[PDB]
């Protein structure tokens, strides 16, 4: 008869870093 | 004469969430 | 007789996207 299933796969990799945030606020007067 | 190998193993679990993204661009001049 | 184990499972899927970054620095003065 066929053998048993192989063992489980490793956990997947981390997801990508988040995308950058939006632009910052306007600078101070000057 | 020996039996066939079993099927492939169960796929692994998903990886962790990625890390937070970087700051956005500097804001407009003040 | 019974055969050997099957191949190991494939690696899991990649995790979710990280959260987007914070707003950028304030602009120049």
């Amino acid at each position: 008869p066929p053998g048993p299933p192989g063992p489980p796969g490793f956990r997947g990799p981390a997801g990508p870093n988040g995308i950058p945030g939006p632009p910052g606020p306007p600078g101070p007067p000057g």
